[PDB]
């Protein structure tokens, strides 16, 4: 009880009035007194440290859009294809013109290329978001977490607003069912920010697609398939809209240029009333939206799964085209090479690392299978694919399962303070630091050493929510003498899950993204 | 929205129902599966680590009794003191038959005398809380986080319950007035347990004092004054109540043995009556208290200020005493030292450290005065004597100014776990890792290296609402060249306070807890 | 006499506010003009002040 | 404290003033920018003066107030005071940068500080 | 009749909203490529001429 | 408010310190940096717009 | 008017909170930064002055 340390109330609103003026980005001048024997410090100067680093402003997660891993014709895709192709022939009659697959393919190509669009509302609808206390907000935010130039954006508001509006018109022409719920999803996933508390001065969230995927139409040897070329995301410039544009015209070219397209699209309105159709509204000038505060997807987040499990390493990914068997089966898994940060050939003294049964942190007392389904597919299972390797080989591995997006690698950023530097443009860098999911004990933000696994800054705290970081540890750091592991992250009530657990989920969870029973219930004779 | 991966109210209920089978206690098995070349790394037996440890307890919070550091004819605790004595004399006729300290002093020793009375308390109290869920409570945590002997408890309880009651009635007969803000402060904080969430699996701390003070006439030539011994706590070995009553009884004997003090006694009853005395309650038959989410408390904590701001050093603490001057000024003000973990005498070529200007963190939005008063006086701030040292020296420091607690030094605990008992008493230990709220970039959780200053275990996290942890950067890791410090800890609403600004409040806050006064403008009984 | 030299707030920073309220205007005007970039954020700004600034004489 | 200005002087400034911000070709561009998205009453306007104005003292208590707070820059006329790069300029289309830099020197050596 | 070229009653308020901020006195910088050969023709600079002039006060 | 300072000499304490000068009533102290803080952001507030960003006129 | 110096109201509540916890008798730790040349001044050492003088009581 605050009663406690005044005597009249009107004396204590006094005492304690302290102003909390430190702005967002502005820096937080805290200091740390320091004694020492100069003559034994090898170059630390004065002994006083001022801070000069501002609150974390938040974390770019860098996603893979995700169909879930694909192998069996029981898989989410091949099922939807199947049952969609139905509901269609249903309504038609006579000759066969396109197969199945070959349809479905196509619908995904534009759910795909709505990702794009949506990315684009979600940089418009927040290009005027303000709020006085959070200095990162109306510009910096674009430029790291959403990576966006927003002089670019803010200077040609109006152009860009209409070529939007004009897209969502051209776009609602290429049928698509109201009814996959995966929509559903990454439109929510895509179109907001999220908060890791319900202040705004409280760092915060985003997701961004790490690229797009095009429709290929059938060469002469790979049937018709969907093919995934990469955003040149990753610390680069931080793109124009003009870029995101200029895509979305290359990726309806492709979905427009088959022979067969257009005659599916009628096939489809056919199918389905105008009722049936997705379309998004378009949007006016004055159009804002603001960050959320949602938990559930927090939640989602603590528990994911990083890909890039360190970055300490040197990651790459393959094969992440969709494509069809031999057998009508829709196919899609993605893979990878793990190799160390100096000879990008090999893996030399470096240790790969990926995590099997992890952990599962609830923030209720009492969850329920609800939430836990909700609170997972977020997180994902990689499986290396040799027994054991070689100083001079590259270690292989294949994506077991996973959610609807997939987690490639975490940023967060803060930026860093210095009044008085000679190039103005330069007294404030936005500084980013890489989130390792995977480390160990005695690992430092420096790649050099350790086995080649950096820790992380210890920043990242400021992240209420952060995913659970793993810490490994040598029988020797151990008290019980046997090597085994440390968690970290805000946990509550904690349960572990199989990675085989996680598979089943996901391997699930997606099925049900494309697939709807109420779709072949009505229809009669 | 979970609806959307759930293909039907059953199968979702079927494989979503996951087991949360993991009491807070056991061993998260969580793996992480690694690939490497035996080769070229210095042992290590498999490619797959279980994890081992369990989710932390809780954490321990030595702190030191403090009445506000006051060194001045002005200082606040002789004001109060000059104030209460007043009050006493007032309608009294008698003569002058003691100063205004010798008087305040009597009082504080009674109240000390309580602080150890409750802390007793919450521990028969606690002896009945047993959750399911919390394998750590009953025992575990009587060791670890209130450092008392439980199968000793266990093997006597009742008759500690029954000498408790008699306690209670016997220092229920001494003249301790009811009005003292600063008692109830004291009573909540050594009469409870606070969790870190609302969930029963979650981590909680504990308040322990690091000694208690005796009354003594005899100490120095001055006059009445009250010593501090320590208890001999930092981890040595987990105290049986046995000991905690003997200490009691020599405690109230004490302040029993000057004939003055006694004669104090009584102008109290001829001033504030049969109920203006303060008492504490007996312990029913049934009574058992339970952990308490306190926001308020956590807030206190996470802004808090460790003395013993990082581990890897040895500090010290003397003249924690509290005497007086020419019969009308009261004194204290605790000194410690610095040295390396090595040369128990020098300090060699590590770094002092104590912070200044330090940060200040709301988890609400809109702080209001009050909750800042409130969120405050845990931390406090320390000042060095000497400008510049030699390794041959020293580092000698006083206490500028600090709450009505101070805290000392902070430990938290885990289980873990060892299929392969040796023995069977030896197959879950429970290990302790140091909390450092001063730490370096690149620092290990071994003593060993860096420059003396040890970093935190990582898995300190799990702790939602821990301190803050200041890590200073040199100007080489830094991105602007110039050194300052990085922060850590779940900020939403942060902000500064000057180190001057911050003695100013409690310079204030500890006057307002012994503040009388009030009691002045109208009389009782 | 109080001699004083008209003050817009000591900045050197890509956020110490002024800027951060160029961006500001600038973005409304900006907002519903179909024209083409035909001058940055500041170039405005600066016009504006120079305004003021003249007031401040009159 | 050098020559009690007359108003001739201080309207032939200001005519410096506004002739000076009309001519970049630039900012009149803008000024139609501005009138296209505030309109007609967006903007500011001063009242002229009637045949009878005439304005009185003011007791503004929080102006006095601001006053007793104030910190003043030449902190003491002993000493010699300057004041340079006042202007505000703007690096790589995105900065506005301001901050007035000053000097300090004895009442003798308008070059050197000395013994003060 | 406008209706025609307007897909959307909004796409049309958004990039036909041309701004007419030209005030009469400020120059009227509209513009004129052209090519030649530098060769054949007594100096003449860049090949894109800027306009400068205003719109006619008056007479 | 006139502050005037006293070599350690003057002072009744031999250390040196300053003087107040001024119709104190209610006082109180800022630091330098507690000063900064308010104004870079009370300047800020002052050329604030945004305000006109969530609604549009004319 | 203070209006003009904050967007809402409850945003400037809280910029200006400052505290006057800076009670009667206590010292105004008040500072002067200072700058000459040491080999020119008698005697004063720092260059840098903290207050310790109190609000005057009365008279």
């Amino acid at each position: 009880d605050w009663s406690w340390y005044a005597p009249s109330e009107l004396v204590a609103k006094q005492i304690a009035n302290v102003p909390f003026n430190v702005l967002a980005g502005t820096p937080i001048k805290a200091s740390v007194h320091l004694r020492y024997d100069p003559s034994l410090v090898s170059g630390l100067k004065d002994q006083l440290f001022v801070g000069n680093n501002a609150s974390i402003m938040g974390a770019r997660l860098l996603y893979l859009p995700s169909f879930g891993i694909s192998t069996t014709v029981l898989d989410g895709l091949s099922m939807a294809a199947n049952q969609l192709y139905a509901y269609v022939r249903k309504s038609n009659s006579g000759a066969k013109v396109y197969e199945a697959p070959d349809l479905m393919m196509t619908v995904l190509a534009i759910q795909e290329a709505y990702r794009v669009l949506f990315e684009i509302r979600r940089a418009i609808t927040f290009a005027n978001y303000w709020n006085f206390w959070n200095k990162y907000l109306p510009k910096q935010v674009f430029e790291q977490l959403l990576a966006i130039d927003f002089d670019d954006l803010m200077s040609n508001k109006a152009n860009y607003c209409a070529q939007f509006n004009l897209m969502a018109q051209k776009i609602n022409t290429f049928a698509l069912p109201k009814y996959f719920k995966s929509i559903l999803r990454m439109a929510y996933v895509s179109s907001n920010i999220f908060m890791d508390s319900d202040a705004v001065t409280g760092q915060m969230y985003a997701f961004v697609s790490s690229g797009y995927y095009r429709y290929s139409a059938t060469t002469s040897e790979s049937g018709t398939s969907l093919v995934y070329r990469d955003w040149p995301v990753g610390a680069a410039m931080p793109r124009k809209l003009n870029r995101l544009f200029t895509v979305l015209r290359e990726l309806l070219d492709a979905i427009y240029g088959d022979a067969d397209a257009q005659t599916m699209f009628g096939d489809i309105y056919k199918a389905f009333g105008s009722d049936g159709l997705y379309s998004i509204a378009e949007i006016s000038v004055d159009e804002t939206s603001t960050p959320v505060f949602d938990v559930d997807i927090l939640a989602q987040i603590e528990n994911c799964t990083i890909l890039e499990a360190n970055a300490g390493l040197a990651w790459t990914l393959d094969s992440c085209n969709v494509t069809q068997s031999k057998g009508q089966v829709l196919l899609w898994q993605p893979t990878g090479t793990i190799t160390s940060s100096d000879n990008t050939e090999h893996i030399a003294g470096d240790i790969a690392v990926a995590l099997g049964d992890r952990v599962l942190n609830s923030h209720i007392m009492e969850p329920q299978y609800s939430d836990v389904l909700e609170w997972t597919r977020l997180m994902a299972t990689i499986e290396f694919d040799k027994a054991s390797v070689t100083s001079s080989e590259k270690v292989t591995f294949k994506v077991t399962s996973c959610g609807a997006e997939l987690i490639r690698n975490v940023l967060y950023f803060k930026n860093v303070w210095n009044d008085a530097a000679e190039d103005a443009s330069q007294r404030v860098i936005t500084y980013f630091s890489h989130f390792s999911q995977i480390t160990v004990t005695n690992a430092t933000d420096d790649p050099t050493s350790a086995y080649g696994l950096m820790s992380n800054t210890l920043d990242f705290t400021q992240l209420d929510w952060h995913p659970i970081i793993y810490v490994t540890e040598t029988s020797v750091h151990n008290v019980a003498n046997l090597n085994s592991i440390l968690i970290g992250g805000d946990l509550k009530r904690p349960t572990v899950i199989t990675t085989d657990v996680v598979k089943r989920i996901n391997s699930a969870a997606n099925y049900a993204l494309y697939y709807s029973a109420n779709l072949l219930s009505n229809i009669s004779t």
